[PDB]
């Protein structure tokens, strides 16, 4: 079968569980679309009622920050009439506003501005859908795909720069506050049976090194790359290339969302993370199989310095095998970050800078995560992971 008609293999990760992930492979001809702009993409996707098997080939670059005539939209197009960055900055400056939550005119105007952009960039993917890049240059720029449905395949697309023109200041986010933005490349919001494969995720032409600092904190226009939340379940992410980005993959959005327990069953394999700061993945609750991934970066990088690879969040059950981490000077312990409620991690075959390490033991974590993955393909020796992943991961490697 061609790219549009291929399904996730019956052994290939958590996405293969129960009914598996077949996307729109059973599509009739009348439900096979080629799209090359926002209008064509939105028309092909339709509404949540569009559950018939469908295949959508993306041809070329689809810029999601465009109006209905495909004219590019920017800050002043989306801006609420009452919003002004200078005044927003003046209103909420810690030196005069303190650490209370931004409220009043400018914050309300910013929130409205954000909803204006959201209307353009954020799109829901309906059930039984395969979206695949045609050739080696299929791109989604500025877009935030959301999957709340069942049975979706996304492959061979370079997702670039899910950019929020209106980051929100939160003075209570960390010891010196932070700016936060809303858009991921892909958000799995309660979605199930999903395969994300041979995609690339990056910050395009607007990396975080091009954003100024306000209040001494980076004016952060980006959110996640591939996030999973709200009971998202049975997902395989394979052969993806994540690069040049801060927060990559957050699985389970809140310590309070205890309904995520028993869900967030995700398999990550053969992914490349280059110059990714953190959360690759950060996990709460989920049985997450992480195998044969390659991580490369620098703690002293000026654009995207490595912080950690695996986030051991509340009640997380990461099962890691034969992953390779290349970050000069990094200790075995610092390959991961342990958050309150995180007590367990299984990792075997972990290679840090060419040396075999035990990340779990280095962090005093239990190795008992209470499960072992039964749905997986062949496991590469750690020794071949770097080569295999660099050669095979990302968009434009199939076509
Ligand atoms: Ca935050
Ligand atoms: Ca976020
Ligand atoms: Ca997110």
């Amino acid at each position: 079968a061609d790219l549009g008609h291929q399904t996730l293999g019956s052994n290939d990760g958590w996405g293969a569980y129960s009914t598996g992930t077949t996307g729109g492979s059973k599509a009739s001809s009348s439900n096979v679309y080629t799209v090359s702009n926002r209008n064509q993409l939105v028309s092909a996707l339709g509404k949540e009622t569009n559950t018939t098997p469908k295949i959508i080939y993306i041809k070329g670059t689809i810029d999601m920050n465009v109006d209905d005539n495909l004219k590019p939209l920017g800050l002043n197009d989306y801006k609420d009439p009452e919003y002004d960055l200078d005044k927003y900055l003046k209103a909420y400056d810690p030196s005069t506003w303190g650490k209370k939550e931004p409220s009043g005119t400018q914050e309300e105007a910013r929130a409205r501005s954000q909803k204006n952009q959201k209307a353009r960039v954020m799109v829901d993917i309906p059930a039984n859908t395969t979206i695949v890049g045609s050739g080696t240059n299929a791109k989604v720029v500025g877009g935030n795909f959301q999957i709340k449905s069942d049975n979706v395949i996304i492959r061979n697309i370079e997702f670039q720069d899910a950019y929020d023109y209106f980051p929100q200041w939160d003075p209570t986010d960390g010891s010196s506050g932070n700016w936060n933005s809303q858009y991921d490349n892909i958000t799995i919001n309660g979605g199930t049976h999903i395969w994300i494969d041979h995609c690339t995720f990056n910050d395009g032409s607007r990396p975080d090194s091009t954003s100024p600092k306000y209040y001494g904190r980076k004016y952060q226009h980006h959110d996640g790359q591939t996030d999973a939340s709200n009971g998202a379940n049975y997902i395989t992410m394979s052969y993806n290339y994540y690069h040049d980005h801060d927060k990559s993959s957050i699985f389970g959005s809140s310590d309070s969302k205890t309904s995520d327990d028993g869900k967030l069953k995700i398999t990550l394999h053969h992914n490349r993370y280059k110059n990714i700061v953190q959360a690759a993945p950060r996990v709460r609750f989920g049985q997450v199989h992480v195998y044969n991934n390659y991580y490369e970066g620098s703690t002293s990088s000026s654009s995207y310095p490595f912080s950690y690879a695996w986030g051991i969040g509340k009640s997380s059950k990461i099962y890691a095998q034969n992953n390779v981490i290349d970050v000069p000077g990094l200790s075995a312990a610092k390959t991961i970050s342990v958050f309150s409620g995180g007590t367990a991690l299984y990792d075997s075959g972990t290679l840090l800078n060419g040396t075999q390490i035990n990340a779990s033991a280095a962090n005093g974590l239990s190795s008992s995560v209470g499960w072992t993955p039964s749905l997986h393909g062949s496991i590469d020796a750690s020794a071949n992971v770097k080569s295999n992943v660099i050669n095979q991961a990302g968009a434009g490697k199939l076509n």
